């Protein structure tokens, strides 16, 4: 139980309300300073690129090799991107284009079919994950990416594999970290995400915390890695 205590003391210096959820396919565990966040719905922000990529590839609106060309309008995003490149750079305009290719009718039925969050897209097909009304709980996120890791989402296995590897961050020996960050700036309060999984057996995780303008952009990932290390899920080299 000192493992749990070590994790909790990490959050002790973090002033922002935070929860960190893990899921190993059987047990949900919750850490942080405000555990109720785990069952509160928030906008997915850029964590929604996982579901967007899946829906896009599944419905033949893009391939993982296709290049989304820069249109010359300044946005490091000022270049051509594959979905994979755009995933890691978190290039919002690229995924907005993908959403526009899917269209509101397909996006709506797909989110309903897979049961993603509250499954609400409103009237703007390229804004709903950034401004609402789409919301999802951290627990929902961890179960979602857990299924992705296992190829058990309701998509073609090849589609799940392609998106899975777009999330690949690093390996340590044989252990692999997959992750996607998010920062919903257009909502009040702002929400920060770091969701992913470690493939050893799979342990999915979701950091979910309050954000404010000026916050360190690297904190989400460093905090998450520190926690995964303390839990012994992904030890530092």
């Amino acid at each position: 139980s000192i493992i749990d205590q070590n994790v909790q003391a990490l959050f002790n210096e973090i002033s922002a309300d935070a929860v960190f959820v893990t899921y190993d396919g059987q047990n949900i565990k919750k850490y942080g300073t405000h555990l109720d966040r785990a069952k509160t719905a928030y906008i997915p922000a850029s964590t929604f690129k996982i579901a967007n990529a899946l829906i896009g590839l599944e419905n033949h609106k893009a391939t993982s090799t296709e290049i989304f060309k820069w249109d010359g309008k300044p946005r490091a995003w000022d270049k051509d991107f594959t979905l994979g490149e755009a995933m890691q750079a978190s290039t919002v305009p690229v995924y907005q284009e993908l959403a526009r290719r899917i269209g509101p009718s397909l996006m709506q039925s797909e989110l309903q079919r897979i049961g993603y969050g509250n499954m609400q897209i409103g009237t703007e097909v390229d804004q709903f994950w950034l401004k609402g009304p789409l919301t999802i709980t951290p627990i929902q996120e961890v179960k979602f990416v857990y299924d992705l890791a296992q190829g058990q989402l309701p998509f073609k296995p090849e589609v799940q594999q392609q998106v899975k590897e777009m999330l690949y961050v690093e390996r340590r020996g044989e252990n692999r970290l997959y992750a996607k960050s998010g920062w919903g700036m257009a909502v009040d309060p702002q929400v920060g995400w770091y969701v992913g999984f470690v493939e050893k057996q799979v342990v999915a995780f979701a950091l979910n915390m309050q954000m404010k303008a000026g916050d360190d952009i690297a904190l989400r990932k460093q905090l998450s890695l520190d926690v995964l290390d303390k839990l012994g899920v992904f030890h530092y080299l």
